[PDB]
């Protein structure tokens, strides 16, 4: 069991990210 905190990383531009 391997102790990492996990960080979710947006790929389709910033996980479905609006822009402005």
């Amino acid at each position: 069991m391997i102790k990492s905190a996990f960080l979710p990383t947006g790929a389709f531009k910033a996980d479905r990210y609006k822009s402005h």
